[PDB]
């Protein structure tokens, strides 16, 4: 049958495509883990981030999110000893800050995950592009969303990382018209 052309090879990526990718997520932890790890793709390929994504969980998932917000600069330097993932004490520091800004949003009982949803009018977006080139990476919500995270102090929010967030987060549905799941004319 027809399938998404986003993947050229690497069977691991396709498995990730079927697992989620394009499925709207409302979990704050899933969105936080996506925006933080997505920064790794910068310069690196999407496949590189997925492999390290699993290793990243080994160093951060066990510590949980609230803990990093409660960790000190010595903790990031201590784990740096293990580089199973890209090495960059500066990037690790962003993780601690990510939990600090994220935790502040919860203090008002308003998850920051709900905030991004409001940027798209709490309404899901869908597209019927035929080729990947037809899909535009410049959208009014993606540009405004990056400015919002930048204000929070989030790093690695380039417009490219922002568009990737909606793609993995599922805010927008971009699976061309040859992915079976996306018909475009078959209700
Ligand atoms: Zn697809």
């Amino acid at each position: 049958m027809e399938r998404c052309g986003w993947v050229s090879q690497d069977p691991l990526y396709i498995a990730y495509h079927d697992n989620e990718w394009g499925v709207p997520e409302t979990d704050s932890k899933k969105l936080f883990e996506m925006i933080c790890l997505e920064g790794q793709q910068a310069g690196l390929s999407w496949i590189t981030v997925l492999k390290k994504r699993e290793n990243y969980r080994a160093c951060f998932h066990q510590f949980d999110p609230v803990k990093v917000a409660a960790m000190q600069e010595e903790d990031v330097e201590r784990l740096v000893q293990d580089a199973g993932i890209i090495r960059h004490r500066g990037k690790i520091q962003a993780i601690i800050g990510n939990a600090r800004a994220y935790l502040q949003m919860e203090q008002n009982g308003e998850p920051f995950a709900d905030f991004v949803w409001s940027f798209v009018n709490h309404q899901p977006q869908m597209t019927q592009a035929t080729t990947l080139s037809e899909i535009p990476t410049s959208t009014p919500a993606s540009d405004a969303l990056s400015k919002a995270l930048k204000k929070r102090g989030f790093k690695f929010v380039g417009t490219t990382i922002c568009y990737s967030f909606m793609q993995a987060c599922g805010l927008v549905n971009d699976h061309v018209v040859g992915c079976c799941c996306y018909p475009g004319n078959k209700p």
